[PDB]
């Protein structure tokens, strides 16, 4: 069996400074545990998610390696669903070699970069669609607001949205991230949140006869301003909070008969293989696109997790652990 | 034309914060109970008035006009008509005036059956027991064995929507304001568990306590804190049907709710409704229900006050409680 140096990404501490982590170099044997069915990998991209958040106070352990969604190459498996040279993603560790136990996707299409198995391939493409397919029940003609539109998720709903036929807004936090929803995503509209003095004002103006369909990644008052914008029978996905106060206007549920749903991507992961026969021959022809932000390294790692929470990333932020 | 006095209760004033007796008038005007010429009106005889809650919304500057009279459903017996699907002594239930005698324009239901009392089609067999039947077995989407939680749940609405739940085999906790309403849930109404509210001295505790395992669906007539106490206790793929927020309805600004992360934890639903979007369905709630009411397997407690005089004193008593049941006054015997 190969034995390697690994190094790995430590959370030193519950918590979101760069200091509540540590690099660690270790050795690891790439074998697998005798009688398991795990799967041996060389992580390649590790993806840096929201929700991480939440795990650093189902959560991580300080002293252990910080976990998340990344794309590996399997080096050996106790599992005959996997082989020595198949491309996968999947939770793993922040590391450059993990041991992952059947408790994970094989990758077909190498005519992408790999780097997207951690976005618009990966959990945020698939949340995008199961929240903006299934939950919205979007029809063509529709009026489409997408909170947080520059996001991992937000800018694929925002282009499944364009691609339906409907009429597209999103918010955004800088004048650099609104004029990309639409100069690069084909948003029809977009503003700067942080520039509006009353949000409930601003979407009257982008949405004169009011939104079908609002994509919630944000919450609080922006929910409350989209209430308030409701057209009769509209949906609401509610995929994150990023945000999270008081939420004022929900008796425009009943007024306007609006059906607010959440979901949680990990329920609709058999519809995966549907979500990539329909996407992958968009990127393709290049009718859908996607912009993420990789860092260098697993050094960088605790920079590009920290700088999540105040908007730094362009759309996924992701850290290439190798190149392959 | 027959010309009579006709005593009407005028809103005098629009309303802020809760509504009171003296936000009303009565007030006496002759008419003549005749269709006015070509028209396709019909001219009714009031004869119940129901008070319902969604009342006090019209009260603010759609809405009610300070000076006019107040209209609500009621049920009332046609006298003359310009509309050939209206004949004189047809009883009808649907929108009308506070008032001895209305002037209609034709959706007016014209009632079939009247072995079954006429106030009925206030709640019961009216716009309420509609609601409780769409909310119920449309928006909630319920399954035998489901656990369901019902806020207001003595009231016109709540009521019916427990004992729905009870015959589809579901486990059926209701809360409501005082000790009698609460005894009445489980004495009379079938609920499983009931609670005071206004006794718990933390509504997510007393709900755990009642659904250890989580609550399948809620059927929301009241909003506010209640709403953020329910959300924590939700089941995995739980819905929420949002039929009203009463206890929202007589703020000028209502209660923040603060718990709706929860939606994404557990996958909820909410969804709001309209009665008004499902009467499609009346004919067969008509005939599901009035044989099960015949046959003893539903019942219902209505409080029913007596004379045009008592209908301010009913409306504003909505929002202290004071309704015992759904809150119907009789105009005329
Ligand atoms: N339900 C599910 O299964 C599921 C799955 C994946 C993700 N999610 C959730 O979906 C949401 C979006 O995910 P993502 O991966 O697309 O995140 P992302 O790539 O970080 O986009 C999120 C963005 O939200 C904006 N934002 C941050 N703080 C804000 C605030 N206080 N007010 C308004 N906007 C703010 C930022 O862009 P600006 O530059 O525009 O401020 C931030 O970059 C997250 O809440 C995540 O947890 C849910
Ligand atoms: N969506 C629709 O189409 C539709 C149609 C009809 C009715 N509604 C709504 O459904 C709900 C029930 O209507 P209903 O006709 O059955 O009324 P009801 O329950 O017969 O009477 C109203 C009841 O509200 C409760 N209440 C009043 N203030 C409250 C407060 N601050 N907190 C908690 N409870 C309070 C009371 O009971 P306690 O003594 O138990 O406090 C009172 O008896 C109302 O919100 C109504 O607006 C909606």
């Amino acid at each position: 069996a190969e034995e390697v140096s690994n190094k790995q990404v430590i959370l030193k501490n519950y918590v979101p400074k760069e200091s509540d982590m540590e690099i660690k170099n270790v050795t690891i044997k790439l074998k697998v545990p005798e009688g398991s069915n795990d799967v041996v990998v060389k992580n390649l991209y590790l993806s840096c998610d929201p929700y991480m958040r939440s795990r650093m106070r189902e959560s991580f352990a300080p002293g252990s390696p910080i976990t998340g969604y990344g794309v590996a190459k399997v080096l050996e498996s106790g599992d005959p669903k996997f082989q020595k040279g198949d491309l996968v993603w999947g939770m793993t560790g922040w590391e450059e070699y993990s041991i992952i136990t059947p408790t994970l996707f094989k990758i077909h299409d190498k005519d992408v970069p790999l780097s997207y198995y951690t976005g618009i391939l990966g959990m945020p493409g698939m949340t995008a669609y199961a929240g903006f397919h299934e939950v919205c029940s979007p029809k063509k003609g529709e009026t489409v607001f997408v909170s947080a539109a520059s996001g991992a998720v937000g800018q694929l709903v925002g282009q499944f949205a364009k691609m339906l036929g409907c009429y597209v807004v999103g918010s955004a936090g800088s004048k650099e991230k609104v004029d990309l929803l639409k100069s690069k995503f084909g948003f029809d509209e977009a503003f700067n949140y942080k520039e509006e003095q009353d949000l409930s004002a601003a979407l009257k103006r982008y949405f004169p006869d009011g939104i079908d369909i609002y994509f919630e990644n944000v919450g609080g008052k922006m929910l409350d301003a989209v209430l308030v914008n409701m057209k009769l029978y509209g949906r609401i996905a509610v995929c994150g909070m990023i945000s999270q106060e008081g939420v004022h206007n929900l008796f425009c549920l009943i007024t306007k008969r609006i059906r607010m749903e959440g979901f949680l991507v990990f329920d609709y992961y058999h519809l995966y293989p549907k979500y990539l026969e329909m996407v992958i021959p968009q990127i393709k022809a290049g009718k859908v696109v996607y912009v993420e932000d990789v860092a260098h390294g697993l050094e960088s790692a605790p920079t590009a997790l920290v700088g999540l929470f105040s908007g730094r990333n362009i759309g996924k932020q992701v850290v290439m652990v190798s190149r392959e």
